C-alpha cells in the first residue's frame, strides 16, 4: 500500500495470532502492544525514561501480519497509550518513507 | 527521496531560515523544534497530555524546506528531546509510507 499522512496511519495487524489496531510510527524504534498474550520465554526490557523507566517483556521472532505481509519481528508487551508498529517491524515489511 | 527505516530518519531542514536536524515521525501530529527563533505572531498551544500537558508557541505558515522542497507549515516551538517533523509538514511535502 501507499499511505498518505493526512490521518494517523493506523493499520490492522495480526500479532501472535491476535487481531489489533496499531500506529505506523517512524519515530519509534520498537514495536509494542498492550493486552496481547504471547507464548514462550521473554527478556525484561526497560523502556521510556520520563518520570522513571517502564518494565516490559521482550519477545523475539513473533509472527506479525500487516496488509497480507507475514513477517517475524521483536515485539514488546507492556502498557502503551496506543499500540505501536515501530521501525523494527517496518524494516521487516519493507516500508519506506517517500517524497 | 526514498528513506529506509533501518536507522532513525533524521533529515536536515531549514525552518524560518535556520538550519536544524529533525526526525521524520509519522507517530507525531505536529512539527516541533526547540531553540529556533521565529518572528511574527504566535499563540500558546497545549500539546502532549500524558503526565500533564506541555505549553508551546504555535506559529503559522512558517517556511520549511527539506531536501530542496520548500513548503509552508505550522511549527510549534518549545521543549522537545529531538526536533520533530510531524504529519502536518509531511503532508505538505507529499510524503507517504510505502510497502
Ligand atoms: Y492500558
Ligand atoms: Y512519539
Amino acid at each position: 500500500p501507499q499511505i498518505t499522512l493526512w490521518k494517523r496511519p493506523f493499520v490492522t495487524v495480526k500479532v501472535g495470532g491476535q487481531l489489533k489496531e496499531a500506529l505506523l510510527d517512524t519515530g519509534a524504534d520498537n514495536t509494542i502492544f498492550e493486552d496481547i498474550n504471547l507464548p514462550g520465554r521473554w527478556k525484561p526490557k526497560m523502556v521510556g525514561g520520563i518520570g522513571g523507566f517502564l518494565k516490559v517483556r521482550e519477545y523475539d521472532q513473533v509472527p506479525i501480519e500487516i496488509a497480507g505481509h507475514k513477517v517475524i519481528g521483536t515485539v514488546l508487551v507492556g502498557p502503551t497509550p496506543v499500540n505501536v508498529i515501530g521501525r523494527d517491524t517496518m524494516t521487516q515489511i519493507g516500508a519506506t518513507l517517500n517524497f
